[PDB]
């Protein structure tokens, strides 16, 4: 097996992963046929022309974040690598562009360094460069020099498609840029003025990022320097006249008050326009520029609020009706009190508008009937408002917003999604969900809802398939709760412990049995320790129950038989999570009453000192058993007699100091065994060896206190004989003794 | 030195604490002059006449919870040679019988939580000096157990017996022939359905009688509950308590009572505490003829007497509650009613000593708060866990039917009148919310789903609040004048109000902290604070303690950001600062140097610090406690005396320190290096040092441990706790043993 790297052939190329292995130098034991080498997050301090000596087929090298506790690179160190195309050298404290880089380079990343001069000696010979990243070298309150770009430095790069110079002090757009450019990033570069000459001849440019130039600095979560008097970026009327192929334009945080419509007259394919963190409330109301954007699919006008103004309504121009290709509209942080039906008339005839994002607007009232008149809304995102009852910075990420999905894909897969989470809908009245479309995914998480659901609250939206009611104070005091949602498949009641933790009040979970199609139920972190009248959970359909963060230590108290069959009635259950239940021991009768249909059982992060392995005989379909983070001291020596279906056995973070002789004899089905972070001093050959067919492909042993005397030789010989079983984190499978090998890996 | 027990002389008697040290047998290395020995929570399986050999002055032995799983076997007359043994605790030992041949000198015997189903003369009649006898919790709930047989006249010879507890046992009848010396008789959950005139005859010295759980109210019981035939009441004869003239405590909780016979208290002039929780007494609370017979009553508990299925508009209390002149506390939880009007509590307003009113868990929606002004001297108004909205396993030595903990935190109640409105729905505090309230000094509004922007006017009608708890809300700190109307505020708790702080796009204002002239304690824990608007610094001339745990100083002290570099410098009087749980991998030197120089206690535990610049302790001449536990520190400075001459406590447990430097000062009393990677302590490293913790280190017990062992013998003044957990990791033949073996 390879060491220190994890070498894998996927598919024509051979990849070597040597990241985060505290390597002081590049290892001279890397496979000769490796093509892509990842040495990021190590303590490597020096690179010479001998560092990559016998690796002639090397096309990619990643030396990011080296050292971790600056990287010294000699001139022409990678010059013998005639096949090197991609070289990542980010966060290396490099003071200059390395001299003598190979002419074969197609991608070069020098992000997060101290490089303040872009010179011809450094990059003019790299005529094959397609992607060049020099972002985040001088920014924020970092002590750094102004970025000098030598005249015509990028001119010879006739194949350059991507150039990123963001988060550097430039002041001006660098002149003499190659016409082959497709993507030009100049975000946070202190460029206050864009003339007609700056983007001249860039007829192939599909993306231009000019965000953070003359930024809007009020309430900035980062060091922010505005232009003189909080002034706007000055973009000439003809600045984008040759940008005929532009698809992406980012003007976020450029302190814009006006959008010149003439900017888009020669830009017929503009698809994505970011105008977040500007002063465009006036332009949103009048919007002459909206008539010039027929192909636009994504428009972001978030956080354009006027400081000190909380208006009653949102003023949307009738020209929003000209955005025929619009798919998503982001209007977060506009800030207004009420959304009326007539306010969104300009968007109601757009055929592909599937997403409307109105989060963080402090909205108190909404006429929900307005969403019905839309052509085909699929995501109505109203999270984080004040709706009451109806009466450090990652350089390869978006700096001004999270690119994550608004709704969970598992919820949105069912159909129309309505997100009303993080609001104040503390009580759902009889007409709360009146006049809403056929909502399939509904999120009412964190609404301070302390009501007793009784089977009538969701009757106007009866086709909800995924319901999220997490982080509320729900009072489960009625057996008919949620039963009106006949087709409900996923129900999340996590973090509704308020009333469950009070013994004196009544608790009713009988409604679970009345669903014919309920598949997933999450009752996590509810502190459930007592139920009224019905002590059992029953369901002919339920497939998964998450019961983590409850009190099975109390429910399965030795002197109490009432909750002994609490899960037996879940006749179709395949996945059960009993983690975080403070279980010191599970009664044998309680374990025997778990559904026999179980394929995955999690009992991790409890306090189990013992586990009766014999009881696995009554679970003929158990594939995954997870007992991590317990206090188990012993393992059974005849697991084959108790199970013939177990594929994954997780036992990490326990107190197992001995692996029984013949532990894996005749098991056959076991593929993954995790014994990491236990107290194993050694592994005897007999504890792993087998006389039957073995499907063991993964064995984890990192974090065990291994005594590296000659007694560890039988295990090392076993490792050499069984290359098919992968032992991950081989550098963390460290010797604890003797002294002369205390920090070394087992392989030595 | 002591091993395995922690022997201490406090004051005339010598105590030995050997609890929870996985002892397989009683240790033969206990001090000869020990008087009280605690061997509870061990794996001891056998007790013989040789177990306590040479411990002649032993007056107390506690062998509770032994064995604590992989029953205690006691030979007949095992403790018979101990001529001074008075107290013997043998709880949770799976004992099938009362041990034979127990010594006649016993004054207290506890056999709680065993399998003893027969109380025989051979077992206890010779124990004529017994004052306290506990035999509770031997047969109860769904435990498989036999009915409790009490031999006739078994307690008769115990002429000095003052306390007898037989609770949580199947008795069916009150045992006859009880000694007249009895003061306290516990018969809770004993299946005694009827009390006749003869049962408590001649018990003229009885001060306490507990008959709770006999014919229990079983609806919504958090434990196995068997009601009497048809949910019937306990049947207590009119003259059952005729001779109980000295009764001070009477517990009739969960006896399914519908009527209280007033004649029960005609010969009971000193009754002080009466528990009537979990009964069916809504009718008796409204009419209450028995209330005229209770002039000396100080505590009355009528909790959880609600009618199932009835949520009335009002609470009906009888005018006879005005006859409870000695009343100090009234508990009316679980009565269940919608609104509390001012005329509803008129019968209590002239009671002089009524300092506590407890109305928790009643589902109250509205209260006329002006009603509490007319009370003589209410000190605790407990309204927690209701539905108040804006103005238009079982421990045997604990109370089974309620928590005996204080209703309010003593630190809050020490300032004066306390009003607890926690766990309610006061999501917004309007202008007249606190109108007509008394001079409230301690206010708790924790967990009220309050998402409002406090602006400096919400608490103007109660301006003398000194301790304010606003924990577990969604408060929007968006106004510099918040809480400034509380000009005498000393303690402010804003823990768990992260809702708006976690959103970068909304504004966050903490400037109000500087405007308080007497603010002493401020808790901003678990607020996820990572960004502030306009003012990046916390300032206060008075603040003494700041709890900033569970925030994001890793983001605030980002290397490329100087805005929060002096975030705490302006807290000029700060002595205690908690920076735990802030995900700090490193603290910039400039940020550490800007911490208040007045600090005496600095906690930076449970972060991810890989390095700590010890040199910077020079700018903290008053630092007494430095807590760096639960970090990833690998190294310690070799010249701590040059950086500090005031440090008394240094906590470094749960780090990755594998070596103690040479010369490891005079001010240091407590050094905690437990749960680190120390293999040995060399002669180079080896004074006010009185405590040194080293448990959980992987000690190589081979050669250099002899030097540390010699140092331990030379310095008996420094205590090393948990000596059984200071275990050898190597070699194999001593892998589980303590280093002192
Ligand atoms: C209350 O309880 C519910 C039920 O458990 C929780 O919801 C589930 O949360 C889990 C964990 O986030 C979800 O599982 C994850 O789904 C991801 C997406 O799956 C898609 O892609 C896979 C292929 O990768 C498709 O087969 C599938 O059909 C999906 O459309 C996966 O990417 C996740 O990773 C898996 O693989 C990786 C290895 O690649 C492993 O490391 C992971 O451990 C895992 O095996 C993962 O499977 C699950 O989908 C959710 N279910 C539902 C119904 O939503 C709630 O989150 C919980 N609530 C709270 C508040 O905690
Ligand atoms: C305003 O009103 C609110 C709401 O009623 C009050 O909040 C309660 O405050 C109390 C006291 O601080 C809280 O009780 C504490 O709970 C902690 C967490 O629970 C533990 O439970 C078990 C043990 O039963 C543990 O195994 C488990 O790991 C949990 O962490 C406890 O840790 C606390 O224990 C304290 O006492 C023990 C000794 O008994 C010590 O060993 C501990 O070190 C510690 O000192 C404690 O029990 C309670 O949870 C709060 N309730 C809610 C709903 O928040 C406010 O106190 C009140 N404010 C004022 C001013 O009165
Ligand atoms: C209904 O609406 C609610 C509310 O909007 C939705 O709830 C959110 O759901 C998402 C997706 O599940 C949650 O995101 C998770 O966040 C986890 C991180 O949480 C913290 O704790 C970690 C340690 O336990 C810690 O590592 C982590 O820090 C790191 O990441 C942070 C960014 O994620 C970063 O700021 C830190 O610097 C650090 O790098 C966290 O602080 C993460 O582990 C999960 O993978 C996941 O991303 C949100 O937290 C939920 N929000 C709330 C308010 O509850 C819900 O999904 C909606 N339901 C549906 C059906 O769509
Ligand atoms: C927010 O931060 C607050 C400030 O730290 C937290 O309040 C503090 O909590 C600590 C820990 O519980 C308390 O300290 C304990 O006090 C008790 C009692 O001390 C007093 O009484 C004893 C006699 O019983 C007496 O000997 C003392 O001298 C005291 O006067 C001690 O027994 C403990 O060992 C420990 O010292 C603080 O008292 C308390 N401060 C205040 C002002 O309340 C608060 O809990 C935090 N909030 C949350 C939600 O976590
Ligand atoms: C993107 C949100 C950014 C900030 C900007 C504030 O410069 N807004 C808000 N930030 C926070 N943290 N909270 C709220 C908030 C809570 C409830 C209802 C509306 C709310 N807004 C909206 C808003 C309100 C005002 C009136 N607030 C005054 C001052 O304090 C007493 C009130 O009387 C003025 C402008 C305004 O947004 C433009 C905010
Ligand atoms: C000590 C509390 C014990 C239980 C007893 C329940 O027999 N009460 C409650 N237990 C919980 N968990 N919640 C609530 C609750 C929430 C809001 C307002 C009042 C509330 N009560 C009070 C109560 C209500 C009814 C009406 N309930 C029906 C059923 O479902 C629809 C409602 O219309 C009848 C009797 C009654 O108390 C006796 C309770
Ligand atoms: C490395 O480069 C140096 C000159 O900088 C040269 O002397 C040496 O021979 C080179 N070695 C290899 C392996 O290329
Ligand atoms: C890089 O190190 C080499 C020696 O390994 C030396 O010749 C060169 O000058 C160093 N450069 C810098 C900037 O340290
Ligand atoms: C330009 O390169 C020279 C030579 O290394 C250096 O002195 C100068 O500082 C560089 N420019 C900037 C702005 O750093
Ligand atoms: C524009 O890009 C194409 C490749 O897509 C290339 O052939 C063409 O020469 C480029 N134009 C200029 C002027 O560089
Ligand atoms: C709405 O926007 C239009 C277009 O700019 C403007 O004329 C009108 O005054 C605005 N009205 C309000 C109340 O904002
Ligand atoms: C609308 O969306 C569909 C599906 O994504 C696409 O094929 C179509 O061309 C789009 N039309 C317009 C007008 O945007
Ligand atoms: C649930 O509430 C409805 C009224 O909303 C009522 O008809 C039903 O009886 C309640 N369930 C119970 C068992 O109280
Ligand atoms: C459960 O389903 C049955 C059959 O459809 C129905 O009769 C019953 O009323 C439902 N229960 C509730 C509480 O709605
Ligand atoms: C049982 O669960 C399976 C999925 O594992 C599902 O296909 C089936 O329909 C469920 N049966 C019932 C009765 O709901
Ligand atoms: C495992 O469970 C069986 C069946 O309840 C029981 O007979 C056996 O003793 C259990 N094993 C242990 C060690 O408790
Ligand atoms: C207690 O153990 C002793 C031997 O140590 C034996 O004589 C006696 O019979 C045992 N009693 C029981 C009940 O096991
Ligand atoms: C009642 O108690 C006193 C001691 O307080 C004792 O002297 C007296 O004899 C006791 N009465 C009876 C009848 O036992
Ligand atoms: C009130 O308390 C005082 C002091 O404890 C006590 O003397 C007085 O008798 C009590 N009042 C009544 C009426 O019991
Ligand atoms: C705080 O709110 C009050 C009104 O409740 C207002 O007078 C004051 O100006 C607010 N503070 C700020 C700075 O907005
Ligand atoms: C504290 O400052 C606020 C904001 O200016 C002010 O409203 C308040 O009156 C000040 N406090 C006092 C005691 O004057
Ligand atoms: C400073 O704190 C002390 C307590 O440590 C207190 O006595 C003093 O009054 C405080 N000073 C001010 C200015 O509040
Ligand atoms: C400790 O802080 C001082 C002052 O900032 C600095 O000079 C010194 O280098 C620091 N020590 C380390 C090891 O960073």
């Amino acid at each position: 097996r390879s060491y220190p790297c994890d070498e894998k052939k996927q598919n024509d190329s051979v990849i070597a992963e040597c990241s985060n292995r505290r390597l002081q130098e590049v290892p001279q034991t890397v496979g000769k046929y490796v093509t892509e080498l990842d040495l990021s997050d190590n303590f490597i301090t020096h690179i010479t022309n001998e560092s990559f000596q016998g690796l002639q087929n090397l096309t990619k090298i990643n030396l990011n974040h080296n050292p971790n506790v600056g990287l010294n690179i000699t001139d022409g160190a990678f010059l013998n690598l005639k096949n090197l195309r991609e070289l990542l050298l980010e966060d290396n404290q490099l003071p200059q562009i390395p001299s003598g880089l190979p002419e074969s380079l197609t991608e070069l990343s020098l992000i997060q360094n101290n490089i303040y001069n872009i010179t011809k000696e450094g990059i003019s010979r790299l005529i094959n460069l397609k992607n060049l990243y020099l972002a985040w070298n001088c920014y924020f309150n970092k002590v750094c020099e102004k970025t000098n770009i030598e005249d015509g430095v990028f001119e010879t790069l006739t194949n350059l498609e991507l150039l990123s110079l963001s988060f550097n002090s430039l002041s001006h757009v660098p002149p003499k840029l190659p016409s082959s450019l497709r993507k030009l990033f100049l975000s946070n570069t202190q460029i206050k003025y864009i003339s007609e000459e700056d983007f001249k001849g860039l007829i192939n440019l599909t993306l231009l990022d000019l965000s953070g130039n003359c930024p809007r600095c009020f309430n900035a979560p980062f060091p922010c320097v505005p232009c003189d008097g909080g002034a706007s970026i000055n973009i000439d009327r003809f600045a984008f006249q040759n940008l005929t192929q532009l698809r992406y334009l980012n003007l976020s945080s450029t302190s814009l008050r006006k959008i010149n419509a003439a900017w888009f007259k020669n830009m017929p394919h503009l698809k994505v326009l970011d105008l977040e963190f500007n002063y465009l409330v006036g332009e949103i109301a009048s919007g002459a520029f909206l008539t010039m954007l027929p192909r636009l699919e994504i428009l972001d006008l978030s956080f354009n609020y006027i400081k000190g103004s909380y208006p009653q309504h949102i003023n949307i121009s009738r020209n929003f009706s000209k955005l025929l290709s619009l798919r998503a509209l982001h209007l977060r942080g506009y800030v207004f009190q009420e959304l009326r039906e007539d306010d969104f008339q300009p968007l109601m005839q757009l055929p592909n508008l599937s997403t409307i994002n109105l989060g963080i607007n402090f909205i108190k009232q909404i006429d929900f009937k307005l969403f019905q008149n839309f052509s085909n809304l699929e995501i109505i995102y109203l999270s984080e408002n004040r709706i009451s009852p109806l009466v450090e910075f990652d350089p390869h990420s978006n700096f001004y917003h999270f690119t994550r999905p608004l709704i969970k894909p598992q919820c949105a897969a069912y159909g129309k999604a309505l997100d009303l989470s993080l609001n104040s809908i503390f009580f759902i009245g009889p007409n709360q969900f009146e006049n809403l479309p056929d909502i399939a995914c509904l999120n009412l998480s964190a609404n301070s809802n302390a009501q007793v659901l009784s089977g009538t609250e969701f009757s106007a939206i009866p086709h909800v398939k995924y319901l999220d009611l997490t982080n509320n104070r729900l009072d489960f005091d009625n057996a008919s709760a949620l039963t009106e949602l006949s087709d409900l498949e996923v129900l999340d009641l996590s973090y509704n412990s308020h009333y469950f933790r009070i013994a004196g009040v009544t608790h009713h979970l009988e409604f679970i049995q009345n669903f014919t199609n309920l598949k997933v139920l999450n009752l996590s972190h509810n502190n459930i320790y007592t139920l009224t009248d019905k002590y059992n959970l029953e369901s002919k359909s339920l497939v998964e129950l998450v019961f983590s963060g409850n009190r099975l230590d109390i429910l399965w108290n030795d002197d109490d038989n009432r909750y002994i069959s609490i899960f037996k009635g879940l006749k179709n259950l395949t996945r059960l999570d009993l983690s975080l239940n403070r279980l010191k021991h599970i009664p044998n009768e309680a374990f025997l009453n778990l559904p026999a249909s179980l394929t995955e059982l999690h009992i991790n992060d409890n306090m189990l000192k013992f586990f009766n392995w014999t009881l696995l005989q009554q679970f003929p379909r158990l594939e995954l058993l997870d007992l991590r983070g317990n206090k188990l001291l012993f393992l059974t020596d005849s697991l084959s007699d108790f199970t013939s279906s177990l594929r994954t056995l997780l036992l990490s973070h326990n107190r197992i100091s001995h692996l029984p002789s013949g532990f894996l004899s005749e098991v056959s089905s076991l593929k993954h065994l995790d014994l990491s972070s236990n107290l194993l001093k050694t592994i005897n050959k007999s504890a792993l060896e087998t006389k039957t067919t073995t499907k063991l492909s993964m064995l984890e042993l990192h974090g065990n206190p291994f005594e590296c005397t000659c007694d560890i030789g039988d295990f090392r010989r076993w490792m050499d004989e069984h290359l098919n079983v992968k032992i991950p984190r081989l550098v963390d499978v460290i010797c604890a003794s003797p002294g002369d090998q205390r920090g070394k890996s087992i392989v030595s």
